[PDB]
């Protein structure tokens, strides 16, 4: 395995996203590749020829398929890893079945495992210094003038199982108000632009909704990803389709947002899960959309590359000044933004009790969403200082 240092190669085992790697036994994964994974805290295991099937091998490591990588030189492995929702499936082409393997469900195919990279450099959330404590040291948190970025759910707002029941954590409104008088603020969210705007309820700042595909400036200028916007009518049609197809089956919900269809199947019986999936993959094929899985949801999104780092970099390019970013996030999508804050930027991760001590690119930690309101207040006070 080639080592990539706080970066992302072509094929990358990413500890932040990947808790284990399941190797096909026929592969000869060197002791050097397993040791590489051992230093970054990633478990290994083998499945395959008459041995364990991928999902079983994953169960022995106490790791969900959504957090596991499979590496397989055979078709059965690739396919079984595909129907089991594995996060990353690397096909190893040793018999020139690159096309076959990718038809099976390989996310990507390599000839030799030394083409696979392992991300190094991230620390585990445990290990990180506290943001509040750093903010109050002699030299403060930032040397240069900042622009501050917030994820909404899990960061500014306490996690809730009812999406509609997400509200600003106590004190976070007065805090954002103070800070907003002091520097540019931006809240990021996967919710529609209107929803997050209403829930923060604070004007004269940047709102980025629908996964950064559309934002509002302080002056109220609307901005939208042009290429992504073309898929808006496409998605309304998939939603219309999916509602007729899955309407007969109770416990299955089709939720339509401006840049996505989400199909909730928490209350769906066994064997409509495969049927809920089959319909979304039909919607996929038919409309050239992008499917991604939640825990009990399947989502269709515009087939346009984008992440939270690109939102951040874009918003920054439009800020007046060389403005240094401070970024606060709660989960996995926020790792894209930690990675591009630059040599003076401050990436902060909000810890939860059930988060499991993930590896992260963030430099600091805030203990819960409650401290985020506290951090915001003191930041506004430290900037008023200078
Ligand atoms: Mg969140």
């Amino acid at each position: 395995f080639e080592l990539v240092v706080r970066k992302l190669g072509p094929v990358t085992i990413d500890p932040r996203r990947h808790d284990a790697v399941l190797f096909d036994t026929t592969l000869d994964a060197t002791q050097e590749m397993v040791r590489q994974l051992q230093e970054v805290g990633v478990g290994t295991g083998v499945f395959g020829s008459g041995l364990d099937v991928p999902i079983v091998a994953a169960g022995r490591l106490a790791v969900r398929p959504g957090r596991c990588v499979v590496v397989s030189a055979h078709s059965a492995g690739v396919t079984a890893a595909r129907e089991s929702g594995f996060a990353l499936i690397i096909g190893v082409d040793r018999t020139g079945c690159r096309d076959a393997l990718r038809r099976d469900g390989a996310d990507t195919v390599v000839t030799d495992l030394s083409e696979v990279s392992v991300r190094t450099g991230d620390r585990r959330m445990s290990q990180l210094p506290d943001a509040l404590q750093a903010l109050g040291m002699a030299d403060g948190l930032v040397a240069r003038q900042p622009a501050v970025f917030f994820d909404f759910d899990g960061t500014l707002s306490d996690i809730v199982e009812d999406p509609d029941a997400a509200w600003l954590a106590p004190g976070a409104l007065e805090a954002l108000q103070k800070l907003a008088a002091r520097c540019p603020i931006a809240v990021l969210s996967g919710r529609d632009l209107a929803d997050v705007t209403q829930r923060v309820g604070l004007p004269g700042i940047w709102y980025a909704g629908s996964h950064g595909f559309e934002l509002t400036a302080p002056d109220g200028t609307h901005h939208q990803n042009d290429a992504a916007a073309a898929a808006i009518p496409v998605l309304k049609q998939a939603a219309a389709e999916l509602r007729q197809q899955l309407g007969p089956f109770p416990g299955v919900v089709v939720e339509h947002k401006r840049f996505g269809v989400a199909v909730h199947y928490r209350n769906a019986a066994r064997d409509r899960v495969g049927k809920v999936a089959a319909a979304v993959r039909t919607a996929e094929q038919r409309h050239a959309l992008r499917v991604t899985t939640g825990r009990e949801v399947i989502e269709l999104r515009p087939d346009v590359d984008w992440d939270k780092g690109k939102t951040l970099l874009w918003v920054l390019d439009h800020l007046p000044h060389p403005l240094v970013p401070i970024y606060l996030g709660d989960d996995i999508t926020d790792e894209d933004a930690f990675d591009v804050v630059g040599p003076h930027g401050v990436p902060i991760v909000v810890r939860h009790t059930d988060d499991g001590d993930r590896a992260t690119a963030a430099l600091f930690a805030l203990d819960s969403p409650a401290r985020v309101a506290e951090f915001t207040d003191r930041l506004a006070r430290q900037l008023r200082e200078a």
